[PDB]
């Protein structure tokens, strides 16, 4: 991946003090926006849409999984449970776990649904079989948000988030049913309002996952967006930075995602 106009991301690197990471595609044209797009950053909550895709594709095997309960138990709520903790008392369906996970970031829903896949290595796995080599997940919430520099652990690339978006909500990755309701999870998301949807035209549809570490300024979105008329352009923006408490900035994540848009 290259870029021959790359001044205004490394001016709106500069302003912020990190490090961001762009990918996008227009999917009709093969066009391409890079900015760090091959250079590691954490994951952290936004390996849930993954997770989501990974469910449903084990769904194409066995038959009632989307629908088994699952009793969980108070000590599986983690900080940031919202939904899980609100429905502690019925349990949850793998759905509505998957659901959760995606739409809320919900922490509880995601450790439920990583056992039932094997665990961090088991979704690992999953991407691994649709041909992506960079993603990795190794622990598990909330002890993946570390975000420590330099680390591995818990990250992959903005262009390996996006091809693999691509293939899992736009190619044969996932049958047509499991297809639809992956991007129907997406577009139902609540944490984005102010990221990618933020730079996107009212009138384009949008579904998207964040991520927030909490720690060294690190936070994230990926999106599939529908422009008017056109095939749909897929993208993927991260950021870093060097110390602890830097403070990350969903105002960064939506002028990055501006500027892609822009340069597509
Ligand atoms: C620790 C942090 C507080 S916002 C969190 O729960 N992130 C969920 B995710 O992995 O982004």
């Amino acid at each position: 991946s290259t870029n021959l106009v790359a001044e205004p991301f490394a001016k709106l690197e500069q302003d912020f003090g990190g490090s961001i990471g762009v990918y996008a595609m227009d999917t009709g044209s093969g066009a391409t926006v890079s900015y760090r797009a091959e250079e590691r950053f954490p994951l952290c909550s936004s390996f849930k849409g993954f997770l989501a895709a990974a469910v449903l594709a084990r769904s194409q095997q066995q038959a009632g999984l989307l629908d088994t309960p699952i009793r969980y138990g108070k000590n599986a709520l983690v900080p940031w449970s919202p939904i899980s903790e609100k429905y502690l008392t019925t349990g949850m369906t793998v759905a509505e776990l998957s659901a959760a996970a995606v739409q809320y970031s919900d922490n509880a829903a995601a450790n439920l649904l990583l056992k039932e896949l094997g665990g961090p290595a088991g979704l690992t796995a999953f991407m691994r079989s649709i041909g992506d080599t960079t993603f990795r997940l190794d622990r598990w919430e909330l002890e993946l948000n570390s975000a420590i520099p330099g680390d591995a652990r818990d990250t992959s690339s903005p262009r390996a988030v996006t091809e693999s978006l691509q293939k899992l909500t736009l190619g044969s990755a996932l049958a047509a049913p499991q297809r639809q309701q992956f991007v129907d999870w997406l577009k139902g998301n609540t944490t984005g309002n102010h990221r990618i949807r933020a730079a996107v035209p009212a009138d384009w549809a949008v579904g998207d996952k964040t991520g927030t570490c909490g720690v060294y300024g690190t936070a994230n979105d990926y999106a599939v967006v529908w422009p008017t008329g056109r095939a749909p352009i897929v993208l993927a923006v991260y950021t870093r930075a060097p110390n602890k408490d830097d403070k990350h900035s969903e105002a960064v994540i939506a002028a990055a995602a501006r500027l892609a848009l822009e340069g597509l």
